[PDB]
Order: C-alpha cells, then sequence, then structure tokens
C-alpha cells in the first residue's frame, strides 16, 4: 500500500473546545474511592476479540493494568517533615510499569490476579501498553504490548487462561517476541529524534478484506527539527493564525501495520494513516470501533503535547472514514471526541472506547482545596458516548471502572 | 415528494462555539463609511443566473437592496432635545421596505439606481427579500420576492435590464403574480401562529436532475404551542440537559417547492427539508451552493430566535448532502458557518454566501464608547470562506460591499 496519509491540520485544531458539554467528560468528585492501596494502576486494556469485542471468560470479566507498587511507608518517599509524597511516587510509576490482570463476575469491584509475566521475561524491565486478545474458546492469548528502554519495539507473548468457582489465573506467558520497530523512512527512529513515540499496538481483524492489522502510536519519520509545516500542515487558518512558531517540533502520527497472515507471527509497517505534524507531539493508544460501515479511529493526547498557537484539553480524539486506508474527517470537525473539563483538566487520562459505546479511563489528579489536589491511579467512572455520523455525544455515567463483557466465551 | 426532513436537534445545537476563530465574522471598524446618506439599506440580493453564478451585463455589476428613507430632518424622529433618533428611524425600515437597485463597474462603490417596481405594482406596501434571476441574454429577469402584510406570499415579476455606458436602468417590472402561501400541512399559517414565518425564495436550477426548484424560510406546520420536541428533536443531549422549558414555540424550517416547468409560472410546494422545532425559530434566506458534489444549504438566524436552553450567535448556519432530498449533516457538526464575534454580536446580519466563496453581509449595530454603538443600515467588509467537506473556515476579507461578478454576460 502506498495511500496519502489524513492530515489533522492546525485550522482543524483552531476548532477544538473545551467547553462543549457534548464532549466534555462528566467531572470527577474529589471523594473517589482507590481500588488498591498497595497498587497504582493507569492504562487498562480490557481482554477482548479480534473484531472489538469485550469479553468474559466462564462468566468472569477480566481486564490488564499497567500497574507500579504504592510506597506509602518507604523512606525515600518520606519528606523532610515525614510526609509521604505520593506525588513523587505516582510519577515514578513509568520507569516500574508491569502488566497485571485483575476479573471480576460483574465487571466492577476488581479484584487483583497479580502480573502475567514473570520478571525477567520480559526483554525489558518496562512493560507498556498494548492490547490482549483472546484467540479462542481454549483459552489462547495473545498480548500485544511495548518493550521499552533501550529503545521501543512492539511485541507479543502467547499464553492462555484458567479459570474456576474461586477466580481466574493468565499463565504460559514466557516467550516474547518482538514484531518491530521504528525503521526511519516511515515512523521516526531514536536516532532521529531522543525523544521518539513508537508504542501502543492496537490488533484486529478488518471488517472488509479479512486481514489482520494493528494501529500503534508514532511520529513521522524525520531528524527531529526537519519537519515542514507548510500549506496541508497549516490548513485554512483565519487571518492572523499564519505564525506556527516552533510547531515543526511536534510530529504525532497514527501508524498502521499489517500481519503477514492471521498468526501475526510477522507483521509489514505500512504508511502513517493520520498524520498530525504542526499540531500535537503524541496520537497515543490508537484503537478502532466498526459501527454502521464506518471506521471510527480513536487516539488520545494531551493539552501539553499541543504545537505553539494551539490549544487543547487532555482527552480522547477521533477520526472517521469508510475505507481503512482513509481518507479520514476529524469527529466533531475539530477532532475531539471526549476533553476533560477545564475546572478539572487532568481528572482523567487513557480514554479506551469499547464498541457498546463505554468509554474507560483511570483518574489521574483532582483538585480539592486551594491549589491543592488528591493523585488517583485508580479506575475513573465509565461514560457512554454515542456516535452518529462524524460526530459523538456524552451520554450517562457508570460506575467506577464498570467494564462489563459484551459477549461471554465459555472454554472447550 | 414525501421524504423525512434532516433534524437539527438541541444536541447540535449544544455544539455551537461562538469562540471559534476559523467560523467567526471579522470585527467592523466603528469608523466605517455609509453607502448612501439618503437611504438605509439591509438585505442585498445580487444578480445572478440560477446555477447561483453571480454575473454582470455588459461589464455592470447589478445588485438589489431592501431599502427605506432615512429621515434625519422629520420631525417625528426629532427627540425633546432635537436630537435625531436613528435607532427608531432604523427600526421602522421594515414597514416601508421596497425593492431598489444598485450598479457598478468595479463590484463596489455602488450607484444608486432607485425602484425596481414602480410605486403600487406590488400587491403589498412591503416588497421583502427573494432573488433577481437573470433569465437569458436578452436581458429578461424573473424577480422573485415576499409580498407581506396581510399574509405572507412569494411572488415573482418579470422585468429586463438595459445598460449603456451612462449605467444601468431596470424597468417593465409592472405585473406581479403570487406563487404560493403557507398551505397549514408542511408550513404553519398565519391562522396557526399569527408571527408565523413564510418568506424569502432563493430558486435554482437542480444540478442532479435539470429541474427548477426554489427554497424559502417557513415553520413547521401546526398550532403554536402544539409542537412536539420529543427525541429526535432533543437528540442524544448530554445529562443535565433534558428540560426543554418553552422549546415547542419555536419552529423554523427550510422549505423546499418545485415549478411545475422550467417557466417557473406554477410551483407545488414540497415537505420541509430541515426542520430546527426546539431549536430555533428562524432560518431565513435559505440558498444553496454546489460544489465538490455536494448540496451546501446555507440559512442565517439569530441569537434571540433560539429556544430555551440553547445559546447561538447571529449569522450563517448551514446543512450539507450529496442528494437534493437529503438527509443533511450540519456544518462544522454545530451548524454554525459564520457567527458574529461576541464583543460585536450584531455587527452584521443576512449573510449571502456566493459560490466563488464570497460572503456579503450588511452592518447592524456596533459599538463605540461605554453603552453606546453606531447603527449601519450600509454593507459590510465582504470575506471569503472556504469550504472542506462538512466544515467552513473564514479566510481574507475584503472592501465593504465588494460583490464582483463571476461571469460578464453580453446582451444580445
Amino acid at each position: 500500500i502506498n495511500y496519502e496519509p489524513t492530515v489533522w491540520s492546525r485550522a482543524d485544531a483552531l476548532k477544538v473546545n473545551e467547553n462543549d458539554p457534548t464532549t466534555t467528560q462528566p467531572l470527577v468528585s474529589a471523594d473517589f474511592p482507590v481500588m488498591s492501596d498497595t497498587v497504582f494502576i493507569w492504562d487498562t486494556m480490557p481482554l477482548r476479540e479480534l473484531d472489538g469485542t469485550v469479553v468474559s471468560v466462564n462468566g468472569w470479566s477480566v481486564i490488564l493494568t499497567l500497574t507500579a507498587d504504592r510506597h506509602p511507608d518507604d523512606p525515600q518517599y518520606l519528606d523532610a517533615n515525614g510526609r509521604y509524597d505520593i506525588k513523587r511516587d505516582w510519577e515514578d510509576r513509568h520507569g516500574r510499569a508491569r502488566m497485571c490482570y485483575w476479573y471480576s463476575r460483574t465487571g466492577k469491584d476488581w479484584i487483583f490476579g497479580g502480573r502475567v509475566m514473570a520478571e525477567g521475561v520480559s526483554p525489558t524491565t518496562r512493560e507498556w501498553a498494548g492490547t490482549p486478545i483472546l484467540l479462542n474458546d481454549k483459552g489462547d492469548i495473545d498480548l500485544y504490548y511495548t518493550c521499552v528502554t533501550p529503545g521501543a519495539a512492539i511485541a507479543k507473548v502467547r499464553g492462555r487462561i484458567v479459570t474456576s468457582d474461586q477466580g481466574v489465573e493468565l499463565k504460559d506467558f514466557t516467550q516474547v517476541k518482538k514484531l518491530f520497530e521504528a525503521d526511519g523512512t516511515y515512523y521516526q527512529t531514536e536516532a532521529q529524534n531522543s525523544s521518539w513515540n513508537f508504542r501502543d499496538p492496537s490488533p484486529f481483524i478488518d471488517p472488509n478484506d479479512g486481514k489482520l492489522y494493528m494501529v500503534f502510536e508514532g511520529n513521522v519519520a524525520g531528524e527531529r527539527g526537519s519537519h515542514t509545516v507548510g500549506a496541508a500542515e497549516l490548513g485554512p487558518v483565519p487571518p492572523g493564525h499564519e505564525d506556527v512558531g516552533g510547531a515543526r517540533f511536534q510530529v504525532g502520527c497514527i501508524g498502521l501495520a499489517v500481519a503477514k497472515d492471521l498468526s501475526g507471527e510477522e507483521w509489514e509497517i505500512l504508511p502513517p494513516l493520520v498524520t498530525a505534524v504542526g499540531v500535537n507531539d503524541q496520537t497515543e493508544r490508537p484503537h478502532y470501533i466498526f459501527q454502521d460501515g464506518k471506521y471510527y479511529l480513536f487516539t488520545i493526547s494531551h493539552k501539553f503535547t499541543y504545537a505553539e498557537g494551539l490549544t487543547g484539553p487532555d482527552g480522547v480524539y477521533g477520526f472517521v472514514g469508510e475505507h481503512l486506508f482513509g481518507p479520514y474527517r476529524p469527529m466533531n470537525a475539530s477532532g475531539l471526541v471526549l476533553g476533560n473539563p477545564p475546572e478539572q483538566p487532568f481528572q482523567t487520562y487513557s480514554h479506551c472506547v469499547m464498541p457498546n459505546g463505554l468509554v474507560t479511563s483511570f483518574i489521574d489528579s483532582v483538585p480539592t482545596d486551594g491549589e491543592d489536589y488528591r493523585i488517583g491511579g485508580t479506575e475513573a467512572p465509565t461514560v457512554r458516548i454515542v456516535l452518529k455520523g462524524d460526530r459523538s455525544f456524552v451520554q450517562e455515567e457508570y460506575d467506577y471502572g464498570y467494564i462489563p463483557a459484551m459477549k461471554d466465551v465459555q472454554l472447550s
């Protein structure tokens, strides 16, 4: 394939509205419950099939989380006044990230299952995000995830789930295979940019051609600082908006790759599908919903990774089209699908939109009193969106961390 | 035809953003020039062909305006301090409205041509808006306009244009034929609502079937107060937005009619194309652009005719689709195409979007100093928009009242 990417332009991004009640995340209460007092969780990945369906197994719902320990009694986090520096502990989570699983009969009130992989199985100590796929009714699972530092590679590891009346166990995740890394012609490398982004596999079977593909976060290849913000990247901005400052340093994209067959053992990279040069450096955790004859491609991004001269909220953005290879259109004209409320701009992150319309996210920082705030590291209230053509609309909210099964699979 | 209308819902209208720089009219300077110190003008109607092309004749650009005299020395407008009450004179224009024409070799600096029709030719003293159509290269014109009070009827009157090196004359507009009025089953009548809207013919030849049609402003038929704001009219509003108050009293729609042949002597009304029940009472001066395989249907509306619980600016709104009979989608997700800036919310009105992308409007009220303001009754700066799929983007601004010809027609 040699398709041209869809450009999310600066003029599109000028339409972002942080004050639109149809695209704003409901406020999180400062009295939120926490799902564990021994671990933090953040990016959450429901067990699913390749067509997107979120599944239970023998009546058990299952989710994976990036996870790190809480250290409330560790001297390295106790300050000179003996106060626990929970902000520092929370910020240190990324370097200690490991994949854990949780299970529940109800889709909430999650029971901790522990590590997916034994320590030392992963080629990198950090285990960053991806997707767990239930392959069949024998309980075989492929976990697609990101190995980071040194380098960054999308990888997979095969294992299995077994259950009983007492709970769920994931086991036999012992051999990680790296699948691919940034190439330097389509996706930017560490050599081209020490802060390059390359991560977050989201595999699926295409509803039109029946092949196995994945989307992932990349950056547009090229030496940092060399990218052109030209007419296509600027788009039809209004008078006064022609100066882009240092916008060339923001080069996020959603990448695509195709498996050479349905085993997903070996992959070919394909050119970027959606590019945000001059607009935002991060289009993270891309994923699809396939509904009404359309491809809805969602991705999460941050207020602080926008280019100079633009502003937008942390939250989830989206692009829609009728063909896998595009062209796509920005959802709601600007691209924004669900943004945090400007009064609590960092309350939630890592929205995962599931085909039943429910969106899960985790709680990051919620203001309390004065300039004071509470750190979450726990699931936020799930909220439903509905999609109508190229637009979306937020609907009602559900319990903290509610991720119900769309289908139950009984093991053979 | 029995097609279902496209509904512009309350949830769509919740997306309106008065602060979007890609959809905001440039600010009008309080030092604007006035095109006449003897008449006010407002709604402006360029001479055009049925395919939308704005035309000059023998090198002369021609526009029609609704027009009323200025009365700066009339005792009825001089207050007890001898100050001229220009606000009252300006507000009294509607009851004195008459169709005048203007001409220019440059598309600006308009020369006054005087009345189109002699007094007493029109069945009603008020001559309200419509469209002047150049029928052929012999200089035959059909003027479609609105006869109001008593009642409201869409009407037409045939005449001709002749020119010389000295200027333009329109003449022989002597026999007005009323074409149709509100029926009571599709469009609301005076009996159903003393404030019913029915006006503003915009005729065109359909690019797909070659028939002559027109759009116009209507209201959805039914007794005032009886209309249902149900699930379709509310749309997928977010939590907290379910109460609609008195929204059932706002029932604007864009109507459509088809000529029984290309003479446009006799017409059949068709069901509403776009309805705004529970959203806005006024979808005025509807008109099309046909571009990129799509129908772009523009209409002007007011801040003050929105239903309870919604807010939006005076300006032009739009809907886009691939088929004359729909369904259509709201432009820019909310419907807003060009809104007045919230600092000058009443600076311009009656946007007419022409197929070269230029938009003409008139100046209404521009703030000066304190709670003080200046009344216009003259043309505003023309501004260009570009259309890209279901979105629009404001571009550069031009001189006051610049309405250049897209094509010149030499008379035979």
